[PDB]
Order: structure tokens, then sequence, then C-alpha cells
């Protein structure tokens, strides 16, 4: 610290508080993360994992007992940008050019063994090029994008979990309303349930020797896809279902995702944002 001189306080992070900052020498604008050895470990790996959809960790001054993260510092993030636009809704060739960026960092990250584990419209961020970037990575919360095998207890989840919760963000952005606005576990498993149909061994081997499966869950059959997200065409829809299937290993990896049919058209638009 010293050289840097904390303009405003811009969130509470996963693990600290977030800051607006000008580097007192720079001179330029950044972002920090204060936070309450095998982390400086896990550190290491994300300093050299540099792609241009993942927000830029800068430096690490890890000065006794409080530990500081410093990173590029972006426009805004796509929860203000969604409300923002919650009257007009998004338009498909912007939510096709973010998705797809998104897609990009996934298959990068997934390439180098490392998961996001809690994605969602606040942990990404947007400048006025469009472009889309993945940030704050992991180790009243939110629990509308929470993967099914989580919920369900499994601790050895895959890089899956990333494409199940951008699968929600993808129909978000498209019908304007969370897929699963779950408020407890419980709830978020059964909004899913309600939606998708309650799994059984037959479309998720293993599903019912899940820690926390019990045989008495209610049993809902699945809704068809034309209601869940309307407005969306039948190439999206294809890629959406693709994102969301309950057994993690018939669920679609980043890589294939990027030559869906859905991306064939697809353009890199500049978005119109009021900062
Ligand atoms: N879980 C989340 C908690 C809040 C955190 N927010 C947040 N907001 C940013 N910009 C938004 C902005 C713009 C203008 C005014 C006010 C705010 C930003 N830029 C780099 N970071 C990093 C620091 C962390 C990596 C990204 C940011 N984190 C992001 C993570």
């Amino acid at each position: 610290m010293e050289n840097f001189q904390k303009v405003e306080k811009i969130g509470e992070g996963t693990y600290g508080v977030v800051y607006k900052a000008r580097n007192k020498l720079t001179g330029e604008v950044v972002a920090l993360k204060k936070i309450r050895s095998t982390a400086i470990r896990e550190i290491s790996l994300l300093k050299e994992l540099n792609h241009p959809n993942i927000v830029k960790l800068l430096d690490v001054i890890h000065t006794e007992n409080k530990l500081y993260l410093v990173f590029e510092f972006l426009h805004q993030d796509l929860k203000k940008f969604m409300d923002a636009s919650a009257l007009t809704g998004i338009p498909l060739p912007l939510i096709k050019s973010y998705l797809f960026q998104l897609l990009q960092g996934l298959a990068f990250c997934h390439s180098h063994r490392v998961l996001h584990r809690d994605l969602k419209p606040q942990n990404l961020l947007i400048n006025t090029e469009g472009a889309i970037k993945l940030a704050d990575f992991g180790l009243v919360v939110t629990l509308w994008y929470r993967a099914p095998e989580i919920l369900l207890g499994c601790k050895y989840y895959s890089t899956a979990v990333d494409i199940w919760s951008l699968g929600c963000i993808f129909a978000e952005m498209v019908t304007r309303r969370a897929l699963f606005p779950g408020d407890s576990e419980i709830d978020q498993l059964f909004r899913i349930f309600r939606t998708l149909g309650t799994p059984d061994e037959v479309v998720w081997p293993g599903v019912t020797s899940m820690p926390d499966y019990k045989p008495s869950f209610p049993k809902w059959a699945r809704q068809d896809f034309s209601k869940v997200v309307p407005p969306l065409d039948e190439d999206g829809r294809s890629l959406l279902s693709q994102m969301l299937h309950y057994d993690p290993n018939k669920r679609i990896s980043a890589k294939a995702a990027l030559a869906h049919p859905f991306f064939q058209d697809v353009t890199k638009p500049v978005p119109h944002l009021r900062l």
C-alpha cells in the first residue's frame, strides 16, 4: 500500500472488499481487493493466466497479514448493464458476442484446469470497446447460478459447474428474469427440478447415490423449452439445453460450445453504456 489512494469502495468481494484506487505514483486507476501459504500458491498461477477475457491481475502486495490484489480497472459489471437495459433488453447480436467471448475465456482456464466456481452477472465486467471479462475467481449469498451436483453434495465437481452457471446467465440475458431464483439450497434445487424435471438414474446415472439426494424428492415432469426461453431461437435453445444437462459428463464443454451453429453469425458490436 501507501502507493495507493483509495478513491472509492465499489463493492464487497468474495473474501474481501474492493476499491477503485489511483496508483499514487503511476497515476493509473486500478481496482483493489483487500482480503482477510497454500494461498499465495494458487495466486501465483493467477498472475500467469493472461487472456483478453480475464481481468488482469496486475500485482500482489503481501505486506504483513493484510493481503492486497491489484487488478486492471473495468468500466462496469454485467448486473448493472442488464439492470440498465431491462426495458428494451440486450440486443441479440450483443448477447451473442458476450456468450462467445466468455466461452473463449472458460475454454482457456479449463485448459489450465482452473475453474471459476462462482460465475454470475456481478463477476462479469465490460468496457466501452465491447469486451466482457471473467472476474473474481474462487478457491446474503446468491445460489441462483449453482450447478445441481454442488447442491447435491458432490465434493469433486468439475469444470462443468461453470458451463451450467453460464447457461443460467445466458437465459437471463434473453428473458430478463433469472432462470432459477431460489432462496435456499432445497428451494434452488426444487426450482431446477420443477423446470428441467426431477433427475433419475435414467438421465443422470449415479444421481440417486449423491450425498444429499433424498428418495423422497417430488417427481416433476420436464417443461418444454419453448416456454422457458421463448424469444430465443432454435439454435440458441439447442445450446442452452446442452449447457443445462444434469449429467456433468454429457454437459457440453466450452470448446464444443464455440463450434455450435448458434455462433456462425457472431459479430462484435459495441454496447451503449452510461458510466
Ligand atoms: N464478487 C464481486 C464483488 C465486487 C467486485 N466489483 C468490481 N468492479 C469493477 N468495476 C466496476 C465499477 C465501475 C465504476 C464504478 C464502480 C464500480 C472492477 N474492475 C476491476 N475489478 C476487480 C477486482 C476483483 C477482480 C475484478 C472490479 N471489481 C467484483 C467481484
